[PDB]
């Protein structure tokens, strides 16, 4: 509350380590349908069921861009990425697989990093 606070979280390393993360899951060989925003143009449904899109390429011109003001907010886009995945594709499919093990990926390296 005020003048009561907990003791100070080094913080100042969060935006390299997001990126290091972020570079992890760029490289990842199931990283595919994840890269670039979905073509709203060019596949059906997408627009008017997907409400908030979101992909790699985005998150990381968001991160190089200070649009993230901290951790927990560059946690809830990378998340969006894999929520918006199972909305609109089978679990039995490449990328509904893709989406699960990328989601296993991040939260390992998440887990590892900060908790």
């Amino acid at each position: 509350s005020m003048s009561v606070k907990k003791p100070k979280r080094d913080d100042s390393k969060d935006l390299a380590l997001c990126s290091m993360i972020l570079t992890e899951m760029e490289t990842h060989e199931d990283a595919w349908p994840f890269l670039l925003p979905v073509n709203l143009k060019l596949v059906p449904g997408y627009k008017k069921v997907i409400k908030k899109p979101m992909d790699f390429s985005t998150i990381r011109e968001k991160l190089s861009s200070g649009q993230y003001p901290n951790l927990e907010t560059f946690a809830l886009d990378v998340r969006l990425v894999f929520d918006n995945c199972e909305t609109f594709n089978e679990d039995d499919s490449d990328i509904g697989r893709a989406g699960h093990n990328m989601r296993k990926y991040f939260e390992k390296k998440w887990t590892d990093t900060f908790k």
